[PDB]
């Protein structure tokens, strides 16, 4: 139904790289050339899936294993979960970081006019 | 004095892009290539970079604390943003989080089928 020029309509610029891999479906020829409704559907799906913050290799192995399984809604249910997972580790890296944000900032005395922080000087060793 | 790869002691790998964009300093000697100011100066944006700041944020902030006195001041400001931006991010993956809890509960009881509800909501 669509030429890619269209079906960019998923908010994604013209994508080889997609089929490329694997992930999306190659075009079939009309008129002779080129078209792409399944993979609207699918690249749909991936667009989202990457807001969602699957990376393109764990959105690769998901699909892979959706579909060749019986159980779909079994396979999509778990990787959802491992992705939960996943984010909430990123969240705990985040807050680590923050944490040690926090220890430098708490290292500067009460009169910050001064060409040395402890902030910079710690940083600097 | 230092040089070169040697500076690479950073753990950072052989970089024009810095001096490129004046954000390191750089000599000429015998003729090195030659760089110490320069390893505290590139351990500091090395561990900025690791805290959150980006090379545009790193690049503004050198510009204001290398040209001002009181420089305290100036880092202890910027660090409370970098703070306040880490947590906009954390808030982004917990909205992101729970809009994942939420399409798993979107599942029926069995799963062993050809239908999925988190598919189908993606797809839409
Ligand atoms: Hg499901
Ligand atoms: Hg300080």
């Amino acid at each position: 139904f669509r030429i890619g020029e269209l079906a960019d309509k998923c908010g994604v610029n013209k994508e080889t790289i997609r089929y490329y891999e694997r992930l999306g479906l190659i075009p079939e020829p009309e008129e002779k050339g080129y078209r792409m409704q399944q993979t609207v559907d699918r690249l749909h799906f991936i667009k989202r899936m990457q807001e969602l913050g699957f990376t393109l290799n764990e959105i690769d192995k998901l699909l892979g294993v959706v579909d060749r399984d019986e159980a779909k809604c079994r396979d999509m249910y778990d990787f959802t979960i491992l992705k939960i997972e996943d984010i909430q580790r990123k969240i705990e890296d985040l807050k680590r970081i923050e944490r040690m944000l926090m220890d430098l900032k708490e290292r500067c005395p009460e009169n910050k006019d001064i060409y040395e922080c402890p902030i910079i000087e710690t940083l600097m060793k």
